């Protein structure tokens, strides 16, 4: 059985919870395999791995289990156990009723219908909210890779919600896919160009991830290809700001795509920057557009 490695401590199979079978009961459902809400009562989502998979799919699926049961932060999903000894396999997790926060911030942008759905504060305490995660990932050197709206997941729809860091399988996939499938457009030069990776890789991304979260959800380089982004940010060009994203936040923004790693803010300063717009009524007194 594989080991994996965390804060410099080594842990195995073995260590994992295993959460009798008869305990858990799928509820109702929500690429390779399914996720389902659950119970163990404890509310859990459910994840599976397919029946029909190959040797290499089964190590990544307890790879993944490993890696997630091994953070312990309040911005990142908590995993509540596995049942591997079952088929098909379970690994559960911390119940995410929000859902993704792409698909949140489409379905729940200002509308006529809906005028108040979001304020500027909501988006800005979603980005405080990962960029935590991101601190504590940066603090303990686990670089992500993938930090990108689709792999953000919140507590709940509603006001109280908290955004946390969700999915791990592009670290998963590097800690042991193809060109198509690579995020390049959530990518610094220096990765798709050398495949050099620290730090600095997930602090660009951020960087993408505030764009995409302060346009609600548009996908990055409006018309642009893959291969389009990766000369035009290799030649210097960057995404302008997201309608009516007030100066102080693609501020932010365009300081995590500086093209030298090294002048890019760690992400103890982007908390702080994220904090000082917060308290900044001009920027939290600006409408977001109505669809």
């Amino acid at each position: 059985n594989p080991n994996y490695c965390f804060a410099g401590k080594t842990s195995s199979i073995s260590d994992l919870k295993e959460v009798p079978r008869k305990n858990i009961t799928l509820i109702r459902g929500l690429a390779f395999g399914e996720v389902y809400e659950g119970q163990v009562p404890l509310q859990v989502a459910v994840k599976t791995l397919p029946e029909v998979c190959s040797e290499q799919d089964e190590l990544d699926f307890l790879m993944e289990a490993l890696i997630i049961s091994k953070f312990n932060h309040q911005n990142i999903v908590r995993c509540i156990g596995v049942s591997l000894q079952s088929l098909p396999r379970f690994i559960l997790m911390e119940l995410m009723a929000g859902g993704d926060l792409k698909s949140f911030l489409r379905e729940t942008r200002p509308r006529p219908s809906q005028p108040s759905s979001l304020a500027m504060l909501d988006l800005l305490h979603v980005a405080r909210d990962i960029a935590c995660g991101c601190q504590y990932l940066e603090e303990n050197h686990f670089i992500h890779r993938d930090i990108a709206a689709r792999n953000c997941l919140l507590t709940c729809p509603g006001p109280g919600r908290v955004a946390k860091i969700g999915d791990f399988g592009m670290a998963r996939d590097i800690y042991r896919g193809g060109c198509a499938m690579l995020p390049v457009k959530w990518m610094p030069p220096e990765a798709f160009m050398e495949g050099i990776f620290t730090s600095k890789t997930d602090t660009w991304s951020f960087g993408v991830l505030l764009w995409e979260i302060f346009s609600l959800g548009y996908m990055p380089y409006p018309s642009k290809s893959n291969q389009e982004v990766l000369e035009f940010v290799t030649s210097g060009g960057r995404m302008d700001p997201p309608k009516n994203c007030p100066g102080p936040v693609y501020r932010i923004m365009t300081q995590c795509w500086q093209h030298q790693p090294e002048d890019r803010p760690n992400f103890a300063i982007i908390l702080e920057r994220i904090e000082y717009c917060t308290q900044d009524p001009d920027v939290i007194n600006t409408a977001l557009p109505i669809e």
